[PDB]
This record gives structure tokens, C-alpha cells and sequence, in this order.
């Protein structure tokens, strides 16, 4: 059971760490200073939550710390969702990725605040506040791009379409999710789908765009099975740790 | 001659290119937003200078362009001074590195703008203006950190000390320097020491700091012999070219 809790805690931290790294790559390349500052702020919030989760996972494991966990594991040991390791692409692609994960975070942390694990509950109490601001930002830009010129609307629709194949993974429950949720410790991913859709489907329509059709999807992140993008990203992250 | 002019032009381009990438790594990590934007600006100036030099070198070589030069060369093919490939360290370490190269650029371009080579003269004529701003910035921060906190003057002195071993290389002349300077095209590095010392020594003492004592130094950059730091840097550039 200790291993299950460690793995659960670590994957939540991995999601934050990986996304944080992607947002960091935007620094100095955003369309405006305002956007550049917002993305850096979200990345910093995510890095902080990554520290909290990894720190707790190292404690549970009885060895290492947030740094050993963040910088000494190769992709096979990373357990983040595939959605956060995807390339930044254009601003629209980054906005779609952010909105999907932000809506997920708000739903997750809202429920995880009730966790019988006091540390997970405490972390969620702080993360929920950050997630709400992220969502306000990502949903706001989704709306603005979708309601802008048809060209920006097309770019926003395309971003939504290409990243939709990574949304289903957010709602599948594995053995760890099931065991820990029956214990009132973890949130059953399956139970977050309704809240996510209510937010996302509404946001997409209010941006005057279409919700993609459900199709076969990509998965494996929580089991250490990733896309070709994570490896290179981790090498970069580890390098930046050495030089900066 | 053709090969020497190409090598000379490329080396100046490499200095700028390598340093711009290091400054780019400071994005979002500077002490304050103002400093962050300033470093990002210097880096962009340097990247602009790098394009001019590399573009010219590619022309001289009658093959390739700035992109193939910047991205298809391994470390043994790079010709930047060792000082610019050094890690950022803390803000003081970055200020020492910047101040030393800015003083050098001002001394060099002030004279190279009178090169028999019209393209080098033109590039230098534009570069010197930018270089003056860089120097004001770096010297300004040197004076500011040196005369600041006890810990600041301490970190600044340590920054000066650890990078001093990379300053002598800026003044050694090789076969290319000598041949091209005799043709009135290049500036003989040995003749830049006087101006450089007049600037840097004054700045260091004005900052209430001590000029390190000369001793054995590191060199080889100009002929493709680099420290352990360049290889990883190039790998990072390659990565960044792929991701965004």
C-alpha cells in the first residue's frame, strides 16, 4: 500500500513538473510580454506543486528528495500524463493543452481536498487556488482566440483537435487509483469526467468552436510509457539543472 | 587568405552566438524583471551580430548559411573564446563574464569598424553602438554589486576571480590574426590589452574590488579546443531548434 500511495503522489507531481518545464521553454518567445509573464507565473505555480508532491513521494519512499526524483529518472520512470509532455507548438496549441489540464486540475484538487491523507489534502488546498487562476487565463484566451478572426479561430480549433487524443487518458483509473480511492485517499479519475466536460465543452462552445469527436486515444504515461517527446525534454531539464 | 578571412569572421560570430545562448538561459530567472529584460536584450543584440558574422562567413566560404553554421557544427568546429561558453552561475558571475567581453567588444569594434573589409567594417560600425550599451549595463552592475552588500561585494569579487583565467585568451594572436591585421583587415588582439585594462581595471577598483593576479590560463577556443561546457550547449541548441 505504501508503494501505491508513493506512485499516486509521484504521478501528480510528475504532471506538474513536466508541464512546468514546457511553459519554461516559452520564456521570451510569447506573443506579448503580458502572455510571457502569465505563462512564467503558471510554470512557477506548477513547479511549486511539483516540489510538494515529489517531496512527499521521496518521504514515502524513505529515500532521496524532490531533486533526485526530478533529475535522476529517465522517461521509463516518469509517470506524467502524455498531454503535458506534448510540444508547445504555437500559442493556440499551448492554450488548448493548458485549458484541458487546468480544467482537470480544478476538478481534481476540488475533490482531493477531501482526501484522508492529510498531506495530499493540504497540497490540494493550495493547488486549487492556483489552478483556478490558470483556468481563468487559459479559458479566457481560448475564448479570445476562438472569437477572433476566422484565422485565429481555425488555429484554436486545430489546437483542440490535435490534442484531443490526449484527453481520454485523464479519466482512466488503474489499480492504484481504485485501491486508494476505495480508501478515501485518492480521487477516482473516472469520476472527474463529468466536471471536466461541463467546463471544457462549455468553454469550447462559448469560443464558438466544436468539441472533437471521441476516437481511439494515446495512453501509457502513468505506467512510464511515453511519446517520443519526453526523453529529449528530460535531457534538457537535467542539463539546465547542471548549468543554471 | 580566403580561408583566413572566413575563419576570422566566423570566430567573431561564434563569440556572439555562444554568449547569446547563455544569456537566453537567464530568461525568467533574473533577480528582477528589469534585469531579466535587459539580459534578454543584450542576448538579442548578440544574436543579431552572430547572424551578420555567420552570414558573411558562409558567403566567404561559398557554401551554407548562418543556420547550417550555427546548427550543423560540433564543438571541434566552433571557434568562440572560452569565456563566453562558461556557465551563467549566479548574477555576479554573469556580470563579470559580461563586463569582460563587453570591454573587449568596445575596444575591438571601435577599431574594426575601420577594417579594409567593407562588410566587417559595416558589421562593426553597427555592433559598437550596441556594445557601448552592454558595457554601461555590465560596468554599472559591477559597480553596484561591488559597492553593495558585504555578501554582494563578496560574490562579485568571487565572480571576477573565477573567470579571470579566461581573460588572457582574448589577447593572444594566432597566424590568422597576424596575417589579417597586416592586410589591414583584422585587429591584432595583442593591441587590445591596453584599452581593455584601462577599462576593466578602473571599473574593478571603482567597484571597490581587487584585480586578480595573472597566472596560468585556459585557452584553445579559437582553434576548436573547448571546455566541457560547449558540447552540452550545442546539444541544447539542437534540441531547442526541434521543439519550437
Amino acid at each position: 500500500h505504501g508503494n501505491q500511495l508513493t506512485a499516486y503522489t509521484l504521478r501528480l507531481g510528475d504532471n506538474c513538473l513536466v508541464l512546468s518545464q514546457r511553459l519554461g521553454e516559452w520564456c521570451g518567445h510569447a506573443p506579448e510580454l503580458e502572455i510571457d509573464l502569465a505563462l512564467a507565473n503558471i510554470g512557477l505555480d506548477l513547479l511549486g506543486q511539483a516540489r510538494n508532491f515529489l517531496s512527499y513521494a521521496a518521504e514515502l519512499a524513505g529515500e532521496g528528495d524532490e531533486d533526485t526524483l526530478a533529475f535522476t529518472r529517465d522517461e521509463r520512470q516518469f509517470s506524467n500524463l502524455l498531454l503535458v509532455e506534448q510540444p508547445n507548438g504555437n500559442f493556440a496549441d499551448t492554450i488548448a493543452r493548458q485549458y484541458f489540464i487546468d480544467a482537470w486540475h480544478v476538478a481534481l484538487f476540488t475533490r482531493l481536498m477531501e482526501s484522508r491523507d492529510p498531506q495530499l489534502a493540504a497540497i490540494s488546498a493550495k493547488a486549487i487556488k492556483e489552478a483556478r487562476y490558470h483556468l481563468r487565463f487559459s479559458r479566457g484566451w481560448l475564448e479570445r482566440l476562438g472569437n477572433g478572426t476566422d484565422v485565429s479561430g481555425q488555429k484554436m480549433q486545430q489546437a483542440i483537435n490535435k490534442l484531443w487524443r490526449f484527453t481520454a487518458e485523464l479519466f482512466d483509473a488503474d489499480e492504484i487509483d481504485i485501491a486508494l480511492s476505495e480508501e478515501g485517499i485518492a480521487v477516482d479519475p473516472r469520476t472527474l469526467r463529468a466536471a471536466w466536460e461541463a467546463e471544457v465543452f462549455a468553454g469550447i462552445n462559448e469560443a464558438t468552436l466544436n468539441v472533437p469527436q471521441e476516437q481511439a486515444y494515446r495512453t501509457g504515461g502513468k505506467k512510464g510509457l511515453h511519446t517520443e517527446h519526453l526523453g529529449p525534454m528530460l535531457a534538457e531539464m537535467q542539463y539546465l539543472q547542471r548549468v543554471l
